[PDB]
């Protein structure tokens, strides 16, 4: 059992209507993590990763640079950082 880390993240950019959510769920899961995405009011996409830290940290530069292949990114906005008891998350939803 390692460190594992939770942090919260949302995505500025052409980030719907080009599937962004269908694959954060499956680099999410390739990548062992777990957590949630989902659309906001606002036009970004929201949510968060749980998990050992250099997956954690994987994900993220995904988030910052990538995305799903249509996406481009304005920037990844990354909060609430914080070393975790255990995962509060089972799997890798798209919940909204």
């Amino acid at each position: 059992g390692n460190t594992l880390i939770s942090v919260d993240y949302e995505i500025f950019g052409k980030v719907q209507g080009v599937f962004f959510r269908k694959h954060t769920q499956a680099e999410g899961k390739k990548l062992g993590l777990v957590g949630w995405v989902q659309n906001t009011d606002r036009g970004t996409v929201q949510g968060q990763l749980q998990g050992p830290i250099s997956k954690v940290r994987h994900m993220q530069e995904w988030l910052e640079t990538r995305g799903s292949p249509k996406s481009h990114i304005d920037k990844a906005n990354f909060n609430n950082e914080k070393v975790i008891l255990k995962l509060d998350y089972s799997d890798f939803q798209i919940v909204g």
